[PDB]
C-alpha cells in the first residue's frame, strides 16, 4: 500500500546550523532553540503519535545541514540510494545515512559518479514512478543514476525554475494525489509532469507553494495521515487540506528550519519493512 512505512531516520540539529544559517536567512534570523522544539514534535509526531520505529542519528557539528537527511538518500521498497548532494560541504552526512540503512536491512546503492549530484529533495516518488527536478542541486547524470538505481520504475526530469528543490512546491497527499503550489513555477512544474507521464494524477492545490510541502503516510492504526503546516503558519492552505475529510491532519510547526528552505518532508527518511 503506497505511503506505507514502519521505521524513519531522522538526525539532531547541530549547533553549527545556526552559524550557517547567518548567511541563507532573508529576513528574521533563526530561532535555533524553537527550531529544536519544533524538531523534537516533528518526531514526537512520527514515533509517539504514529507508532513508527525512529532511528535517531546524533548531530555532527561539523555537518550544518544535517538535521536535513532527505537530501541524503532515497528509499523504494527494499533499495536505498546514498546520493551525492548537491552542496559539497553535505557529502559526509552519507556517511552515517548509509550506516542507518545498512541497519535496516536495505539493499545499498551508492551515487559515486563524480560528475553526478542529487538531492532527494528533488524527488517525487509518486508510488508509481519518479519526478526528478533538474535544479541546482540536482543534475541529469544524478536523475540517471536514480532511474539506473529504481529500474522497475520510470524517471521523467522536471526544470526546477525559481525554488531550491522540486518538492520546494508539491508532494505527495494521498494515493494518487499530488498536492501543488499556485506559483506560476509549480503549475507549470505540474503541466510538465503531467505530459511526461502516462497516468493521469489527482492534485491539492494550495495558495502558499511552501504548504504543498507535506508529508503523507498510511498508518494501519489509524487509516490516511497527512502532517501539514499549520493554520497559523499558512491559514488558507491549512483550509485546502481540511477538505480532506477522509485523511487524519496533523497541523506541524516548521517556522525556523523554513528559513533555510528546510520544509516538513526534508527532515526525515521514511522505510518501510
Amino acid at each position: 500500500t503506497f505511503g506505507r512505512a514502519t521505521h524513519v531516520v531522522v538526525r539532531a540539529l547541530p549547533e553549527s546550523l545556526a552559524q550557517q544559517a547567518l548567511r541563507r536567512t532573508k529576513g528574521d534570523e533563526v530561532d535555533f532553540a524553537r527550531a529544536e522544539r519544533q524538531h523534537q514534535l516533528y518526531v514526537g509526531v512520527l514515533g509517539s503519535k504514529l507508532g513508527l520505529q525512529v532511528v535517531q542519528l546524533p548531530a555532527d557539528e561539523s555537518l550544518p545541514d544535517c538535521v536535513f537527511v532527505e537530501d541524503v538518500a532515497v528509499v523504494c521498497e527494499e533499495t536505498a540510494l546514498i546520493t551525492r548532494p548537491g552542496a559539497p560541504s553535505r557529502r559526509k552526512e552519507a556517511d552515517m545515512m548509509k550506516e542507518a540503512l545498512e541497519k535496516l536491512q536495505l539493499n545499498i546503492v551508492e551515487m559515486k559518479d563524480e560528475n553526478a549530484t542529487l538531492d532527494g529533495g528533488d524527488v517525487l516518488f509518486t508510488g508509481r514512478e519518479f519526478f526528478v527536478g533538474l535544479s541546482k542541486r540536482t543534475n541529469q547524470r544524478g536523475a540517471e543514476i536514480l532511474a539506473d538505481t529504481f529500474k522497475d520504475y520510470a524517471v521523467s526530469t522536471v526544470p526546477v525554475v525559481d525554488a531550491l528543490h522540486l518538492k520546494s512546491f508539491c508532494s505527495m497527499a494521498g494515493p494518487n494525489l499530488i498536492a501543488i503550489g499556485s506559483s506560476e513555477s509549480a503549475q507549470k512544474a505540474l503541466k510538465i509532469m503531467q505530459q511526461m507521464s502516462d497516468h493521469r494524477y489527482d492534485k491539492l492545490t494550495v495558495p502558499d507553494d511552501t504548504a504543498a510541502n507535506c508529508i503523507y503516510l498510511n498508518i494501519p492504526s489509524k487509516g490516511h495521515v497527512l502532517l501539514h503546516r499549520t493554520p497559523e503558519e499558512y491559514p488558507e492552505s491549512a483550509k485546502v487540506y481540511e477538505k480532506l475529510k477522509d485523511h487524519m491532519l496533523i497541523p506541524v510547526s516548521n517556522s525556523e528550519l523554513e528559513k533555510v528552505d528546510g520544509l516538513l518532508t526534508c527532515s526525515s527518511v521514511l522505510i518501510n519493512k
